[PDB]
């Protein structure tokens, strides 16, 4: 039976790796305090401010706290990464289970200036899941506070808070307030232990592997095609220039010319950003000159955007603006942090099949031509999705999101989130927590007014997450040896992924998961 | 077997609309204070001072407290009130259940 | 058995509304004429006179009628389609069904 | 099997006497024409005009007709009318059954000036009831076109409208319109019949007796009673009038001192109008002097108001101005009919327990005696339930309505019609009836408009309705001859409840349900 003098659970962290599956799985300790002191709290900005009509918002910060364990670091150790990446070209989760255990719950009161805590065995939290999705989703957007990379770091939880409609910083009529003590919960002292499985819907792999071939390759280097294509508009070697019609069979002299059968994947443009400073020019084009959507008379920056290859060959240091997902070293600043704490991650791997994000998607004409008019072409800055035209989505990472939440809707095209990870149209159940309200002394008098002075409190406790990973294993004939993800042989001041002389952990570069090359 | 160190009960609010039935639960957190310093007291007013003929009572005033949910908007969100007086010509109380849990 | 002197159906219309299912059904009277006095006619509209290049078509008309009831107020009443938009996040039909009788 | 040469039905008209039951029948000869031109029409009158705001209502108007059975005279001969007053007690309705048969439905056109009229044998009519009492029920309200008493009649099914919330002449938020296409209903051709049954809701008996005590004898005459009463509140006989209480036993001597359990049914007073001219005074106390009661901003005059004795003893001439129901004789004009003209019913029988309307309920008094103030007592004009009340219900006659709707409220008390007859919450279904209409010959290209041109037309056909009543036998020991209702001995140009020279029928009087004598 439970009590105060037994624990919960066990503490786990492993991999599992058997055949097709790795199942992996986290245990962490965390902290969670008491937030707005047991309110809702509308909370919004206006124009009327600094803030301009894009910035505006309307929305409510709840007491609850969550659990976010959404990144890839959470539940891969950066070996478990390595055999992940290198081995396999696809994986896709299959189910996860994930436990409460071993809750403290601990008053703190404060007495001149000495603090003082010290266990309170007969309080409670609150913990149940959406299971009916019934709440804002707030999971997918990249949010701070997911369990640490590192098993050893106690984390704390962030708090649950969502926008709704909004006209400035008014509300609407079909804005929504949800009351989250409205959801039936589950309440746990120190004994009580929380466990809850879900499994994942079918979702297609990750594809974590480069093209060994460019699209416009696919063709036979040796033979020529049967088909004909127009090489020449004009007489060629004559003194006069009469226009006459003649026609080749592309080949391996020509294969810019050849008939294919597919088109690169679709191109939303994005502005062009070198490394290199006095490439650069000299003005801020960060936000004026940026690639933005306009929603609902906000302009939105478009970020990171479709999938589309970072740079062409042979340009390393150029990269879109706001094309590439961007990671800051351990100990970055929030605000106008120099270049060389951010990590860019690049796609030279989806060259092949994708457009270069910084180049226009290609030309065609404006005009028709005449023996009086000349021909005139225009460049594509922005194509949509055209008949039989292929692409790759974009890289999951080490650091980034494992999935988001496909939105609700009629429809939607290749639903894919754009940070990379697995659409689910049923993600995971967010996890909301908070600690149950204990009243500080009422009066001996009654008062209809409700109590606001309340017992300052805070619990914490282990949390374990385990998901069964499904793989696709690498089958294939390439002869000569892949790229694989290696580190560094060289001596260093310290290891990497590693923690420092200080303690603390850091990770010095992202980890794309394609290093593995299949035909296209 | 109950004991300190684990939950009486569960946390619940819901309206689950099934039919003709409609069953809505409600979950709050309370604080019982001791009143009279745990006495019963006379307490009476009478037309001697400014009061009135018509303001005058006598009775007592007990440590004891008590639950009062008789009103409405215990029992229903805004919402689930819409669904009612929307949807509904009529509607009465079929049966209740009663809990007190997680005592500090 | 049938007869110049019975009807051929009766007068239906309804919405019944039972669990996730809503059965609508109308009636109407009609009336169908003679059509081109009974002949197919090519129609036609070409550029030669006022109309643009836009507006040209070649067509049939022939002497049969249709019937539509494509549009949603055949199926529903104002309050029929007010249960239904306010109480509902979607709907989508599943099966119809279709009678002529009466006819003089 | 149906068709047009075989007849759907056959007539029936009987009273079978049998046990406690009585089994009346009755068949007519019906014309139902095509009314608005087959259009729903809001009708309204303001207050704009010469109507005053009492006047005003708001409404519509539609094609539909409905039979409306729903007066004695329709169920009763004169003669079967006098069997079940002068030997029963009570009598309650048990099940109706309806039936609709022999329809004719035919064309009639007008070519220069002359009219003919041709069987149409394809065309159909629709008939409905409503079970479920989802329309305003318009039968209860004592209007024209029921049945006709005298079996050889046809008569004109009348129009079906209703009213709705108003203010003035314009509609309010909740009024409601009521398609009645948009029921379902069963559409009969020349050899379809129609036919429902129905099954009264437990009533009580409607009460057909006198009683042969009045209310305040009940006493034995014999016998004192052993309470006392305050006889005097003056020293009697002395040369000084000094106050003493005195006492005195009630007995035969005075019978009006003497304490009673019972009280006399409630009271709200009426205007007394006598028919002798002289007597009434000279001005239009009509509308003035009347009896109303103020409704949303609408006073409507009280009719015929709760049940009171219409004149106490030895007073023929005196009646309630709007106290008593009237009835006109064969041929009585709309409008400012003359006294002759009019049957006026009379409740002697209730005097016993019920009180004069034209006379107060009682007095009471206004003030708290001192010995320098003196008593006054006050007139009780209108008097609502007390405990220990007892009244009888007004008397159903021939030419009356048989029952009413008891409207769906909250709360009621005593719920039974004012104009007399049996209060019930689902009463018989009102049968609605219309003649599909049959478009005039289309355009010859298409139109959006709906078909205004329709071919003339009206049905005809034979109605059965056939109620079984129930019952309650008079036993009684009595020993002297009742009264009874009798025709006169005396010869007469004419024979009562019988045609006339010139084939009118007609009914000489109003004849009351209460012959008989009970013990209160
Ligand atoms: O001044 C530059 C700024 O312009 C604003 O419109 C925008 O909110 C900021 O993100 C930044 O672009
Ligand atoms: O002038 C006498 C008239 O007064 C009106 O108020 C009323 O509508 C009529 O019924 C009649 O009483």
């Amino acid at each position: 039976a439970d009590g105060v003098g037994s624990s919960s659970g066990n503490w786990h962290c492993d991999s599992t790796w058997l055949g097709d599956r790795v199942i992996t799985t986290s245990t962490r300790t965390w902290a969670l305090p008491t937030y707005n002191n047991h309110l809702y709290k509308q909370i919004s900005n206006g124009t009327s401010g600094g803030s301009t009509n894009d910035n505006t918002y309307f929305g409510y910060s709840t007491p609850w706290g969550y659990f976010d364990f959404n990144r890839f670091h959470c539940h891969f150790s950066p070996r478990d990464w390595q055999r992940l990446i290198n081995n396999n070209w696809g994986f896709r989760p299959k189910r996860l289970n994930f436990k409460l255990f071993n809750i403290q719950v601990k008053e703190v009161t404060q007495n001149e200036g000495t603090k003082t805590i010290a266990n309170n065995l007969t309080s409670t939290i609150q913990v149940f899941t959406d299971s009916e999705y019934q709440l804002p989703y707030v999971l997918g957007s990249a949010h701070q506070g997911c369990l640490p990379p590192f098993p050893a770091d106690v984390f704390m939880i962030p708090q649950y808070g969502y926008l709704t409609l909004n006209n400035g910083s008014q509300a609407v009529g079909r804005s929504s307030f949800y009351c989250l003590e409205y959801f039936p919960s589950q309440m746990l002292r120190t004994g009580n232990n929380f466990e809850f499985s879900y499994q994942f819907e079918d979702v297609p792999f990750h594809s974590s592997y480069a093209h060994s071939q460019s699209l416009d390759r696919l063709m036979n280097p040796l033979i020529d095609q049967y088909l004909y294509y127009l090489s020449r508009t004009q007489s060629t070697g004559g003194t006069a220039g009469t226009q006459q019609l003649l026609f080749s069979q592309a080949g391996p002299n020509n294969m810019s010319a050849q008939a294919k059968n597919w088109l690169p994947g679709p191109c939303y443009r994005q502005q062009r950003v070198s490394t290199t400073l006095s490439q650069n020019n000299n003005s801020n084009f960060a936000w004026t000159g940026a690639t933005k959507y306009h929603l609902n008379g906000r302009d939105s920056l478009v970020n990171p955007g479709v999938a589309m290859a970072t740079h062409k060959d042979d340009e390393e240091r150029f990269f879109p603006s706001s094309g590439v997902l961007m990671f800051g070293k351990q100990g970055a600043g929030k605000d106008n942090v120099d270049y060389s704490s951010v990590m860019l991650t690049s796609e030279e791997e989806i060259k092949t099949t994708n457009p270069v994000a910084t180049e226009q998607y290609g030309v065609v004409a404006d005009n028709l031509q005449q023996q009086n008019a000349a021909p005139i072409v225009g460049a594509v800055n922005s194509q949509g999705a055209l008949p039989g035209m292929v692409w790759q989505n974009r890289d999951v990472y080490l650091q980034g999101p494992i999935w988001a939440k496909i939105p609700h809707t009629d429809g939607n095209f290749h639903p894919s989130p754009l940070m990379g990870g697995f659409g689910l149209k049923h993600p995971p159940p967010q996890i909301l927590i908070k600690n149950t309200p204990v009243p500080a002394d009422p009066p001996t008098t009654f008062s209809q007014a409700k109590l606001a002075s309340f017992i300052t409190q805070y619990s914490t406790g282990q949390v374990s997450v385990e998901i069964e990973w499904e793989l696709q294993k690498e089958n294939s004939k390439r002869w000569n040896p892949e790229i694989q993800y290696t580190s560094n042989y060289y001596k260093s001041t310290n290891v990497d992924f590693a923690v420092n002389t200080d303690g603390t952990y850091s990770e010095p570069r992202p980890i794309g998961t394609r290093y593995l090359t299949r035909n296209l």
